[PDB]
């Protein structure tokens, strides 16, 4: 009877999955209370674990810094990061980990779709086959993901590629919008984008991320992380986000999130709009 807070987070992507939260329990006719985009994550992660809300979607990979974990090597694989932060969640704050997006929402690499398609890229392995190869290459990025050792340096060592200078294109201080938009028209010959792993722009603008399948990143996959004592009274609603979170791969949340960010469509139809295409709603 007492209303299901549901919240996210402020982003593009947060708006979207906190829509879709709501809007499945609002189908089901469970009392809510509308708290999407409250805030960045502490402001989540502190309103749930003191009850000021009771649902929102949560990174599995941000589990390293709420359990002081950082380092460990299991953030680096999707499934061992998820059961982690699960477990931990349970026993130390009674928080319950559902079904996570199988989508990496984590620094990668853009290509244009036609350079993509052309040369078969599908992953960072593919792109370093690629370059070894001669194939010609220039990444738009920001200065701090060229030169930060977890960053552009880790792909390189992991995956055993090296871009000269000519296949650069640094821009001071971000964002992967503008990185996405100098690849999208070639900018200074660039034909590749510093990106996060579900970017709308990825989507709208005309390029394909690539996969990073030795692990290089944390893995960051949504999932909805619900309060225990309103699960225990809605234990079925587990069931019900379980089919709807387990169809948001990377390229689906790319289209997603640019039909919000790109073209301005409204987040509370976006999420409307594509429960009701999968019958969810």
């Amino acid at each position: 009877a007492s209303p299901v807070k549901v919240g996210s987070k402020i982003d593009t992507e947060g708006a979207l999955l906190g829509n879709i939260i709501l809007q499945v329990l609002e189908s089901h006719g469970v009392p809510t209370v509308n708290k999407v985009q409250l805030g960045t994550t502490p402001v989540v992660r502190g309103a749930i674990t003191s009850g000021e809300l009771d649902i929102y979607p949560e990174y599995t990979g941000n589990g390293a810094f709420f359990f002081k974990d950082e380092n460990d090597a299991a953030w680096k694989n999707a499934q061992q990061g998820y059961e982690k932060v699960k477990k931990l969640d349970s026993e130390h704050n009674k928080l319950i980990w559902l079904t996570p997006a199988p989508a990496n929402n984590t620094w990668t690499i853009a290509v244009r779709q036609d350079v993509a398609e052309k040369n078969k890229l599908t992953s960072l392995a593919d792109l370093s086959r690629y370059l070894q190869e001669g194939g010609t290459f220039k990444l738009a990025a920001s200065a701090e993901f060229i030169e930060r050792a977890d960053a552009l340096p880790a792909f390189e060592k992991a995956y055993g590629f090296k871009l000269g200078q000519d296949q650069l294109l640094s821009l001071a201080g971000g964002d992967t919008a503008v990185t996405i938009k100098a690849a999208a028209q070639q900018t200074s010959g660039v034909n590749a984008a510093m990106a996060y792993g579900t970017d709308g722009p990825v989507a709208a603008l005309g390029l394909q991320t690539l996969s990073d399948p030795q692990g290089v990143q944390p893995i960051y996959a949504p999932a909805p992380v619900v309060r225990e004592s309103v699960l225990r009274e809605y234990p079925q609603m587990a069931q019900w986000l379980q089919p709807v979170f387990a169809s948001l791969d990377a390229k689906t949340l790319q289209q997603l999130n640019a039909s919000i960010a790109v073209e301005g469509l409204d987040a509370k139809k976006v999420a409307a709009d594509y429960l009701k295409q999968k019958g969810w709603t």
